[PDB]
Parts: C-alpha cells; structure tokens; sequence
C-alpha cells in the first residue's frame, strides 16, 4: 500500500522505522590504538546493522520487493546508510563526530588508524554541509529511504522489470513527499526545486564515500550476500 | 555573467560548448591501448568544453584543476553512455568502435563495469532523455563532484536546476512530473560516481593534478 499513502502518511512510517542510538561498549581502554578504535567501531556498527535491516522492512515499498532484490538493495547501500546516520547525529559537533553519545571523536583522533584520516573530513564536509542547509529530520529520513531505493536499483525478465518500474514509483513517491515538506514549510515553488537538488547532490558525495570507505575497509568484517540474506528471513 | 543568463541562454551556450565526437584510430592489451588513445584525446576536448561551462572560468586555476581532476571519468563515461542510447546491449566509444558486453570480456574486470555503462544507457533511454537535458547534467558532474569560490558554485548549480525545471515546463510536464523528473535524473548522478569510483579501481589495477594543470593553461 505503499503508492496509496499521502506525503504526511509516508513521512509518519519513516519516522515510525527510524532505528535507535546505539552506545559503543562501555569503558574501553584510552587512549586508542588503531586495533583497538578499530574493534569498537566495528562492533558497534555491526549491531547497527541488525537494526537497519529492520528499518528496511519497514520503508514502504521495500517488503513488496523479493527476498533477493532486498539483500542487493541493502548489499549496495548499508554503508551509505550507515554513513548518513553518523553524519546526521553528528550536526549539531561541528569538527566531530558522533559515533555513539559515549563515543564523540574529532578529526585528530581519526589519525590513529591511518588512511581513516581522508574519510573522516569527507565525513566532516558532509556533516557542516546538512548544518548549513538546516536539514531537518523529516528531510533526512526520506533521503535515507532514497540511498536505500536508489543504490542497488541500476545494477539490478519481466520480473525484474515489474521490481525495477515498483522502484521507481516509490522514488517518485519519496520525491513528492520531499516537495510537499518544503512547500508545507513555506518555501516556494523556486526554493523548493533548488533545495531538493542540493539534497539529492550531497546524495553523490555520500556514494564516494561509501566507495571510499570500502576500499578502506578491504585494506585492513563487511557483511556478505549470504549474512544480510541470513538476517532478512528473521 | 553566468548568474545573469535565462535558461534558454544557458542551454544554448552549453549546446555550444559541446566537444565533437571522436573516431579510434583483439587482446587484452591492443583493447585497452585503443581504448586509452581514445580516451586521451577526448580529454583534450574537454578541458576546453570546462573552460566554456559558465561559472567555471570564473574560478581559480587550482580550483578549475580540482573540479576536473574529481570529475573527468564521470564525464568521459556520461558522454559514452549518451552516445550509446541508440544502441541497446551496445557501448559506442566511437563510430567505428561499437562494443558489446562480450567483447568486454576479453580485458579482464572490464566485463561489471560495461554492465554498469549498459544498465545507464538503457535508463536514460526509457526516460526519454534529451540533449538539452545532456549537458546540463555534463555540466553538474563537473562543478558537483569536486568560501566565495563554493557558494559562487552552487548558485551556478541553482541556475542549471532552474534550466532543466524550464526546460521541462517548456516541454510541457505538469509542475509534478517536473520535481519527480528533476530527482530522476540528479539519482542516476550517484551511479555514475559509483561507476566512476569501480572505474579508476579497474583503472588502478593495470596502470594526474600536473598534468591537468599543464592542459588548462593552454
Ligand atoms: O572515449 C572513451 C570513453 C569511455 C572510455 C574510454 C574512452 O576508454 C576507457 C579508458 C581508458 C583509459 C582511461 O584512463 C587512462 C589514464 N588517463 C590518462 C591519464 C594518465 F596519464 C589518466 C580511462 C578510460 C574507458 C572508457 C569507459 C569509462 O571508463 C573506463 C573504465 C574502465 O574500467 C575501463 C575502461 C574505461
Ligand atoms: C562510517 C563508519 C565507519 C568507517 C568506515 C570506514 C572509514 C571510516 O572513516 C569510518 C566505521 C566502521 C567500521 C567497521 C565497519 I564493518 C563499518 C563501519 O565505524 C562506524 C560505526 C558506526 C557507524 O554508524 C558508522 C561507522
Ligand atoms: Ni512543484
């Protein structure tokens, strides 16, 4: 029933999904070694994860698609999704950044792991840029439902092809929304076009740094087709 | 003056700008030394495309570099995907040098990325995408993907969203369809640095700022 909802029914459902601040593991040993941050960054994005999944299934339009389909989705986009999360929460420290409310690492502090350095002001950038634009939390759940739509979609029979035009239709629907909360907001028909380009192009910064952290991360624990596949049946 | 242009004017400048297509002049290597010969003398052609993107003379030299350097095979591989559009389960790299996804195969790790080139053709090939509409998105990629110097930037990209909601509303689409058509075509912007990115990777696997540097003061 997902194209049936209005923009303030879709805008109830993200909000409703929207998955809880997790806490790293309490008390570690300080100062850091770049195993050790490394260990705790990785755990706690690890039980991040089992809460997206989650939060997937209940983004409208998602559970229509087939099991398969939901795993290459979540496959291409987990660490965007993950990425923007941080970046959200960590708005309001400017030069830092929120991993956990116990965990609020600055730049300087990104230098213990080495190559980490590069993503962390990538991270930064993107988290000022938001703060600049007031990005409000409305905006930012359906940008995050965006990531998750839209990553995956491209590199996807009639199947496939009802799966991928489904898809599309949910975007559209998203984008609709997006309008209306700005037009609800006050802005006009000018700003609202202009805003909703300016979201949607931080939305390729947030792609290379992904491709970026992935590389990073294949250098030194990433979830595979057949875990996400594993953690989607329950 | 590129923050004084209407949209038709806009439009008409970045037509013009436009670099010609070019022609090329098999195993592994034979392949991909065609395939760089290529692509070395496209990027000739674009440094002096950049220079009549308007806003991005307005820019400093190191600033100039900086956009082409992030953005020059998100460029490369928009133009091949255009071109292309007419050629279903077809890469054209250049006229007498049309490539299907087998031939792919034949340099290896090159095979994900044609599929990736191929899914893009076909997208904007359902969507119906014009040449109008081309090389606005061209002209995103440079200044997107790279204090007064940025906000000089994204007004110039304020004035290229306005240009396709023009164009679009001069095409006839309902302010709707305008919005959700403007979001289409700005998503299909993050496959292309996804493929851009898995692109200098496969780049990278076999095989600079000076020597953009050097081509731009020419
Ligand atoms: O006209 C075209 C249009 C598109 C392409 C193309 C030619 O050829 C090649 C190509 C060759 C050399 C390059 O870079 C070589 C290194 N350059 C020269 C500088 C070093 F001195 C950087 C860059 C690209 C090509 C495409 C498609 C998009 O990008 C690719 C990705 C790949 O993984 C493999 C091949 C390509
Ligand atoms: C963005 C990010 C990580 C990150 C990854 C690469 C580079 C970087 O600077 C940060 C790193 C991470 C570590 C291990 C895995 I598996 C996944 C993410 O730790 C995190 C924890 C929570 C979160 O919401 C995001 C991250
Ligand atoms: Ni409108």
């Amino acid at each position: 029933l997902a194209l049936s909802l209005t923009a303030d029914q879709m805008v109830s459902a993200l909000l409703d999904a929207e998955p809880p601040i997790l806490y790293s593991e309490y008390d570690p040993t300080r100062p850091f070694s770049e195993a050790s941050m490394m260990g705790l960054l990785t755990n706690l994005a690890d039980r991040e994860l089992v809460h997206m999944i989650n939060w997937a299934k209940r983004v409208p339009g998602f559970v229509d698609l087939t099991s398969h389909d939901q795993v290459h989705l979540l496959e291409c986009a987990w660490l965007e999704i993950l990425m923007i999360g941080l970046v959200w929460r960590s708005m309001e420290h400017p030069g830092k950044l929120l991993f956990a409310p116990n965990l609020l690492l600055d730049r300087n502090q990104g230098k213990c792991v080495e190559g980490m350095v590069e993503i962390f002001d990538m991270l930064l950038a993107t988290s000022s840029r938001f703060r600049m634009m007031n990005l409000q939390g409305e905006e930012f759940v359906c940008l995050k439902s965006i990531i998750l739509l839209n990553s995956g979609v491209y590199t996807f029979t009639l199947k496939s092809l009802e799966e991928k035009d489904h898809i599309h239709r949910v975007l559209d629907k998203i984008t609709d929304t997006l309008i209306h909360l700005m037009a609800k907001a006050g802005l006009t028909l000018q700003q609202q076009h202009q805003r909703l380009a300016q979201l949607l192009l931080i939305l390729s910064h947030i792609r290379h740094m992904s491709n970026k952290g992935m590389e990073h991360l294949y250098s030194m624990v990433v979830p595979s087709y057949d875990l996400l596949l594993e953690m989607l049946d329950a």
